[PDB]
């Protein structure tokens, strides 16, 4: 596995590859990625700095993990606005406890049903402030989601089960990350009506934190993992050994 | 002052009126009336019960007042959107910490600087949900604010300073409750233009909210704490004796 890391690094130029064992389920193994995560923070993350946080299932595990880690005065700032899935809010607020610090909400919600009301809450002064904090942070904490992870702006009526569809087929995403921003299989951005629907951080905004971190688990997944790495925005990957041999073995093929 | 929680109840038709002695200062009262707040909430508020929470220094004083209390899985939740003042969703926290419960964040800015703006957040499915949230609460914890605690949205430039002078002037606004709805000396809800930029409850909600509490410390706004019991929508007044003999002698004369 740690064999795996160095491979990992240099293939996909990380600063850092860390790899959990495979677990038996998909909750445990999110538990076991988060654990090396959680360790890595707790060294990593000093007084002042900021963390911009992701939603969902891979980011909550690191909030959630209950390892010993020093207390100390750092900023949870949400990436992402709130839902009525894990908000990227709550898992500050956890996150913020753990470690000792604070957390810094983003007072929009995560989704609208059309882009003209996103402008209108991107436009306003106490949103452009935290996304201006987010985007000035040192670490980003996120997780890379396949399509079927994002069905909740669907199932929430933001968005058609149609436009769904022809978002992956026609706009070519396979991925998220950190719920608010999208990608194809080979890492560029696509322009898609999904990203019309979401209030948050951007990939451009990814690519200038200094430590992006990101999260999977699934190595079912791998086809969005493979994405996200061709962005080029992660700095950290926390994943599985199966996932790590999935990419490794995608990339020399 | 026992006698004059008798009067006030009397009076003003409350449930209760909870009268603290006269301090060197406003900070020293606000902390004397939050004190009594904090008791009051420590025996009344059952689990599973909620408090819709207004913003600013009097009721962040209930929060920070360092007092015991019995920890209990209570609701607190944001009556007015954030900030980027003390903010509603921040003293939900603090409020959850202490008591022993959650919060519940109103993902919208306290202020917009147009209604049109205010109708679109309003009208958000994750917006409606939080305010149905508050709207439904058992308690609401509120200050009674003066035109010029108010002077944050000028100054944050949402509102002109002409447009204040004339919601006083023009509108004859004289105070605010839980920094969300505006009122008149004669505890009409005068429209305004101010809450045109307010994203929260409205006083309606206040009225069919079984126990609002409303928290004043400074005799000098004794006539807008005499506005807002004006509305008959507060039923717990908590204040200074020099406030509740100021009240007595406006309702006598």
């Amino acid at each position: 596995s740690v064999q795996l890391e160095q491979k990992l690094v240099e293939k996909f130029n990380l600063k850092r590859a860390l790899i959990s064992l495979d677990q038996p389920n998909t909750n445990e193994q999110r538990k076991q990625v988060a654990a090396l995560v959680s360790s890595y923070l707790n060294n990593n993350l000093q007084e002042g700095m900021a963390v911009a946080v992701g939603q969902g299932q891979n980011v909550a595990a690191v909030a959630d993990h209950a390892g010993i880690v020093t207390q100390r005065n750092a900023r949870f700032v949400s990436a992402i606005g709130g839902t009525h899935i894990i908000n990227a809010d709550h898992i500050c607020r956890r996150l913020a406890k753990k470690y000792g610090g604070s957390s810094e909400t983003l007072y929009a919600p995560a989704y609208v049903n059309d882009p003209s009301l996103r402008s209108a809450f991107m436009e306003h002064a106490t949103i452009k402030e935290t996304l201006s904090q987010a985007r000035k942070a040192e670490f980003a904490l996120v997780g890379i989601g396949d399509m079927d992870e994002n069905s909740h702006m669907v199932k929430l009526g933001f968005f058609t089960p149609k436009e769904f569809v022809e978002a992956r087929l026609n706009d070519g995403i396979v991925g998220d990350i950190g719920g608010f921003d999208f990608f194809k299989l080979d890492g560029t951005d696509a322009d898609t009506l999904m990203r019309g629907r979401v209030i948050g951080l951007e990939m451009e905004d990814l690519r200038q934190i200094p430590n992006v971190v990101a999260m999977a688990s699934e190595s079912r997944k791998a086809l969005s993992i493979m994405g996200a790495l061709r962005t080029g925005v992660i700095d950290v990957l926390a994943t599985s050994v199966s996932c790590a041999m999935a990419l490794l073995n995608l990339a020399e093929n």
